[PDB]
């Protein structure tokens, strides 16, 4: 037990630094005989080089509001609705070849013969159009200000402190700028042992509005990454020109939740050949200055695609990330083709944790058992923290969560050999995006889950700590290659109409064809939502495999047909870890079930069984049948149900926000609808707060609290036998 | 006091019937005596009461199309059992008609029709064999099957429990043996019933669709729907009439058979258009040959009402003297009421004189004069002529508080038709609801069972019993309206509700550039209109705009394309006109301001309340709603989402409500939305109660006001008239009060 560890480093502090590091075994420190960290900033932090060069920051297009024509004239303010210290209009390439007008009424592009930029200010004077339409203007923006600099400035308060210009190495003036600068760079670093690249090229979309706040962002978005130049050259060599709209989309700037169009791959393969022949370039000049090269999960990393197949030919040495929960970590520990990864764990070392009163050894732990869960089924390689060490220093209390974490940390690495733990089923996520987005489906803002996605996101914080094996695959693979004969559970999740549930791509007869061939033959296919939703295509049927799972949901155009439920089935293996109070499952029975009734169906209970939080409710679902298992049906709708199908079996769940409850709640699903029930039991803990880690090459398993709580739980062993654990906070035994 | 009441009576009980005749004032008696001198009304059933004809014809039993269980074939063929799924003592597939050319067999997971020859109808067994199919798809089949028992009287079979007795067949005056029947009957009835004065016809031709499954339960329902009026020859000849052949899926309907819900598609309004011809002009034959025999014709607004369409001109040329209907609320009492083109109408109250409500223990007296408190406030504002009560006297008579109960009623009932001379109320505002059917559905939007809201319809059901008894003028108006003729220059307001892709928001006509230029530039000059649900919503049209009028409503529903967009709430307005007459709850409001709004946070917008301030009910959430911009006013977005909102646009306003179950609040709330968007809230004041249990009618050229209570609970109100003086009143249980008004 000593190393895999990296600590931050500050001012004056090279006493406490040698303290801190010899005892938490820290065998590197980062910049703000160790290994030596410098984080380096490729595309900022040369403002003496960029105002020299203006047209070369990076561009985005921009959707202005939309304006209420009121007769055949209107003017469209550019600027009013963004932060106008981030973003300007670009007025030096010809705005007639480069922007677009639309009439969101019609969506018809305005002709630009219709259409002037005012000589004096940012706006477009539109004339010859339809009075009571409302029209836009998409515009190429330059960026002159470096999104990511500009949110810690806001953020920390950074006042009259000069605003860092990003620059755009699609520019040759600019890459050969970056590439000399950071070949002197090398030069002048002797003491960096590691390259920390925060990050490449091309930032995620983060755009402000003119209120200093938030406008549009997207952890996956492209938006930041157009030039006149760029433009040219993809019509070049793809065959046909971008449009605004392929970009702005509506306003909906192309986020990952859409359907992907193939103006949307095009330009992802675009900046990905750019941005990975870069990126190889400053991981060989690292190499070649003895140094290794690491990348951060984040920031600039668009064009990278940790995930698409290549990314091993880039030689780094290492990727880090923010680790936020059990989803985040796994987005991090499961990337191929580097040599070890890098979780910069909570919390960061600075005041809004570190003030006199607070036990930051809490938040400390807890996110140490949030990632631990996840790094059981797929380990990182080290652990490091950032920030103010002096501040860390103060709270005797978290520098020992420290020592602990770092110990238990290495203590798993040399009991396990960096090996996972076995995986008890094989589960295939499908989506529009596939592998190329692991552990990425439902991610709007980075560990940000909100309202409208938490009901989904908990699908992959449940998975990414539980005892299975979890692979994501695309429409595309399933259609060229079928359904591979190891996946024991397909899961399709989310809203009708995105690409987490695939739209119109379900009146595909060869999709449909192939999972019911699959299920019926004894495969396993869990809807979560809105699953296999295609919207219109039949009058009758919604969820397209609504026969495989045994619900759809109503749309209004079916309420002529009388709904029966048949009576809910309160004992079964999917729910038998809920706990139900007694007086609620008593006024459930009591109350009983829906009397037919004219236009009303019947059999729906009058009262609701409930202890299951489902998230946001989907309205109106409803069983296809009376030989449909329903397990909850509350409120006249359903939230979970399993359906027999051939040899295979359907289950759907409307919501399932992550809690250990809703984890240990779609395991079971997952082991029931796959005929595993006599799988389940081993190596399993009869308290859902618990989770064991087999490892057999090992000879060892593990069990793990995921709380700050005393657990008590029972291990039921492969060969049958049971052990009781009593597990401090948490606390983590091996047998 | 005494008339405009109809009373049931029976055999041998010609003692109490003539003692309640007197008690109630009635001066028609229903059949189910004679030397009492009453208007005597008989029921007339001309589609059934006769299997001693139909049994000898039953290929003149009305038919339907029928549309089977979705059956998964696992190779390349696959058999389709037709009858499994339906009720068979009512429904047999026809045999008789070319099942290849009036039959379709499609493939639902292509929506392809699958070629007829592949399919064979099985000789022996009622199963269709399918041949060259995709394994893994789902097929259907839609056939013709005859009706061979009355629906009605099969309904009143199975929920009395009449077990043994005969089942009626009913038949289809299309085929012309059958018509003769008919008529040949009822020339012949009409001699044999010298005592008889009303004809109360029950109903006429066509039954509303009603089908029942294999359990003996209902299956399919529509108080409108076309179901139950096809047969091969009125098909053959419609396709010779209109030039197209309607396929079986014109009326499926992909197994939504056609539902009023369904944005209406030309085939539906074809085949309306055809029915409703060939059933008036046979109506209107009844009613001469009753005029000629000394008779009145009213007609039943229910069972075989099918292609009668009260409120389509050309109503009033059948010269029904009368249209009686099942009073079950406001809503209903309106779908009466507003009837033109008839003499008189007339009301059958609640609760019907039957063991189900009238057994020792239950007081029916509650259940009586809460369905006249629920009709008297719409009656108001649209006068009915009549009243009465139907089923077995011999049982309402043994309930000595019912009887007095309808007495009160019954002078109630007189009163006001004596006092405001049978006209309608004064409106303050003129409202219309805007949706694809128009005035042909009027007071019928929202419907699927009739006078059963449900969970999925009650939302929206709500703004027409609001509206019901609301001292405003309602009208119906149609998208075809609008888009031909513009807004109608003395509309204050227009209501467009319901869930997107449905004929009560309308669909694709959302994308039509001329209707929303149409509304956006009236209300720009100072109209109103107010969105109830998901209105005026078309999917897919615009990525980033749902609600194709937000921008006037200040609302939009998020529909996970804009995700990346942040969305910034304005700070809720809780003290407003709208929400003045909401119950203030100071746990709840204190707790609300306390904790106060989301800051913003990357992804996830902010301004969003921490705490519900609720005080309201919406009934079913629309989920992620959103304000457009933070000029909106939100007046409650509990829960991260938009419930109700107010948003200026140019002269005129826009109003967002999420949904609107009826209440004595909801109902104040919505009316206070109407006065608000058409920026009368001065004109509000004027023949109001400041207390919502309460209404007011105001009636200018009899110099009269009146006020209700419209709950079973004493009410004070203090009522405000047009000269700014006000009185107080102390309302008694169900009450109401008349003063002098100045008169015009
Ligand atoms: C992992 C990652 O990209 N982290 C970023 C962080 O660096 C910052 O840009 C923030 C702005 O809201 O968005 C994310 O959390
Ligand atoms: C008004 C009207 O048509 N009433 C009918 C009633 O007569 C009966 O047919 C019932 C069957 O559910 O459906 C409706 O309530
Ligand atoms: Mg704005
Ligand atoms: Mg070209
Ligand atoms: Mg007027």
């Amino acid at each position: 037990s000593t190393g895999r560890f990296t600590l931050p480093s500050e001012e004056n502090f090279a006493e406490k630094t040698k303290e801190l590091a010899e005892l938490w075994g820290a065998d590197a420190i980062r910049n703000s005989g160790k290994k030596i960290y410098n984080a380096y900033f490729p595309t900022r932090a040369h403002n003496e080089w960029i105002t020299l060069h203006m047209d070369e920051t990076p561009q985005v297009y921009l959707l202005t509001d939309r304006i209420l024509a009121e007769s055949d004239t209107v003017d469209i303010p550019l600027m009013e609705s963004f932060f106008a210290e981030q973003l300007k209009p670009n007025r030096d390439a010809d705005p007639h070849k480069y922007w677009e007008v639309v009439d969101r009424t019609t969506g018809e592009v305005v002709d630009s013969a219709n259409w002037t930029l005012d000589a004096d200010e940012d706006t477009v004077h539109v004339s010859g159009v339809a009075a009571w339409h409302e029209y836009t203007v998409s515009f190429l923006a330059y960026i002159i200000w470096d999104p990511v600099e500009m949110y810690n400035h806001l953020t920390n308060d950074w006042g009259d402190k000069e605003h860092e210009i990003p620059f755009d190495i699609y520019h040759p003036a600019t890459r050969k700028f970056v590439f000399d600068t950071f070949e002197q760079w090398l030069k002048d670093s002797p003491q960096t042992d590691v390259v920390r690249f925060t990050t490449f090229f091309y930032q995620f979309t983060l755009l402000f509005d003119e209120k200093r706040r938030e406008k549009v962002v997207d952890w996956f978005g492209c938006a930041c990454t157009v030039s006149p130049r760029a433009l040219d050259d993809f019509e070049a060599k793809y065959g046909y020109r971008l449009r605004p709209e392929d970009f702005v989309d509506g306003g909906a700037y192309n986020s990952a939740w859409r359907v992907p169009r193939k103006a949307q791959r095009d330009w992802i393969d675009f900046l990905s050949g750019f941005v990975r022949e870069n990126v190889k370039q400053l991981a060989d000049m690292s190499h070649a200055a003895g140094k290794e090269a690491m990348m951060f999960l984040g920031d600039q990393w668009i064009g990278t695609e940790p995930y698409k197949d290549g990314f091993d030919e880039l030689g780094l040495d290492a990727v880090v990330g923010s680790i936020g929960d059990g989803t985040t970590t796994r987005m991090i520990a499961d990337i191929p083709g580097v040599k070890y990864t890098e979780g910069r764990f909570l919390p960061y070392f600075f005041p809004d944790t570190f003030y006199e009163g607070n036990d930051p050894s809490i938040e400390g732990l807890d996110n140490w058992r949030k990632a631990r869960r996840a790094i059981l089924r797929s380990p990182i390689s080290r652990m490091g923290y950032g920030g103010y060490l002096s501040l860390a220093a103060k709270f005797p209390k978290f520098v020992d969560t420290v020592t602990h974490i770092a110990n238990e940390f290495r203590d798993i690495h040399d009991r396990t050999g960096g090996v996972a733990a076995e995986g008890e089923l094989n589960v295939a996520i499908l989506n529009s995006w596939g592998k190329m987005r692991s552990w990425m489906a439902f991610t709007v803002a980075h560990a940000l889950p909100n309202k409208q996605t938490y009901s989904y996101y908990g699908i992959l914080e449940s998975l990414s700590g539980m005892r299975v094996n979890v692979r994501f695959i695309s429409f595309d693979d399933v259609l060229a290659h079928g359904i591979d004969s190891d996946i024991d559970v397909i899961i399709n999740g989310g809203p009708v109409d995105t690409a987490f549930t695939g739209g119109d791509v379900w009146t595909n007869p060869k999709l449909v064809e192939t999972v019911r061939a699959w299920v019926r033959g004894g495969g396993a296919f869990v809807g979560v939502g809105e699953p296999s939703s295609a919207p219109r295509f039949q009058t009758g049927r919604f969820f397209q495999l609504a026969d495989v799972i045994g619900v759809d949901e109503e749309r209004y155009q079916t309420l002529s047909v009388d709904k029966y439920f048949p009576p809910v089935v309160p004992d079964h293996f999917i729910t038998a870890d809920v706990p139900v109070d007694p007086a609620a499952r008593e006024a459930w029975e009591q109350a009983g079930y829906r009397i037919p009734l004219s236009g009303c169906g019947g059999g729906q209970s009058i009262k609701p069984l409930g202890g299951i939080d489902f998230g946001e409710p989907v309205l109106n679902t409803y069983p296809v049948n009376e030989n449909v298992t329903l397990l909850r049906a509350d409120g006249g709708q359903v939230q979970l149900a399993t359906n027999d199908y051939g040899k295979g079996r359907g289950v759907y769940i409307s919501g399932l926000p992550y809690s250990a409850a809703n984890a240990r709640l779609l395991e079971r699903v997952l082991f029931y609808a796959s005929h595993n029930e006599d799988k389940y039991a081993a190596w399993s803990s009869s308290n859902p707060e618990c989770e064991v880690a087999h490892f057999p090459e090992q000879g060892l398993y593990c069990v793990i609290n995921n709380t700050d709580q005393p657990q008590k739980t029972t291990v039921t062993l492969a060969d049958g036998t049971t052990e009781d654990f009593d597990l401090p906070d948490s606390g983590i035994a091996w047998r």
